[PDB]
């Protein structure tokens, strides 16, 4: 049986978490899956570090361990939804953030509590590559139930977070997530009219998520 513990999240994380992270999101992402080519490993990892120092500083993220290897095998990454730092991104995930903020913002700036430490945004997640399913699937569940004591504990009012993969909309499903949004992705237009998700099936959405703590 897998056995784990969180750790908050520390500067000397950071080759770990970006591993994990690209890993997790490159050639597997639901998104970025349609804007090929050009979709480069290093587009995540320049994300990771432009926010490394600021992500450690909020302290509202943890990696988790393997309590029996001693080595991480998960992480959560969390910001304060109305206190983030903004990326100029001069990748093609600009359009990912872009389409994601298109769902996001109309929602979090009319709808859900104002002020800071209100919302807190569950902005990645990620677990170790070599994880097999039993693995997996119990580590979703731990950063799941630890990210809620996190949001408890550090006095927000909910967690809020865009679900674009099936396995983590019905995790959030689940974990009784009320469903603020499920948008079609294919229908997302880009500023330059064109659609970038475009050909996507019809069943792939994207569904906003929000559950009070
Ligand atoms: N949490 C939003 C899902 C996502 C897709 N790509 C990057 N992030
Ligand atoms: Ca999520």
């Amino acid at each position: 049986m897998l056995k784990m513990e969180a750790v908050p999240l520390r500067l000397e994380h950071r080759q770990e978490v970006i591993d994990i992270i690209v890993a997790s999101f490159y050639n597997k992402a639901d998104l970025e899956q349609w804007l090929k080519p050009g979709v480069l490993r290093t587009d995540y990892s320049d994300i990771l570090n432009d926010i490394w120092n600021v992500l450690v500083e909020r302290d509202l993220s943890f990696v988790v361990y393997d309590t029996n290897t001693d080595r991480i095998i998960g992480t959560a990454l969390n910001f304060d939804a109305r206190n983030e730092p903004e990326v100029d991104i001069k990748s093609k995930l600009l359009i990912v953030f872009e389409f994601l903020e298109f769902c996001e913002g109309p929602i979090r700036d009319n709808y859900l509590p104002k002020g800071l430490n209100q919302i807190l945004h569950s902005f990645m997640m990620g677990t170790a590559e070599k994880l097999n399913p039993r693995e997996n699937i119990a580590c979703m569940h731990f950063m799941e139930h630890e990210v809620l004591r996190v949001a408890r504990e550090k006095q927000f009012a909910g967690i809020f977070t865009t679900n674009t993969s099936p396995l983590t909309q019905q995790l959030a499903d689940v974990y009784h997530y009320k469903t603020l949004l499920n948008f079609q992705v294919n229908e997302y237009v880009h500023s330059d009219g064109s659609r970038p998700f475009g050909d996507a099936p019809d069943e792939q959405r994207a569904i906003v998520h929000w559950k009070e703590v």
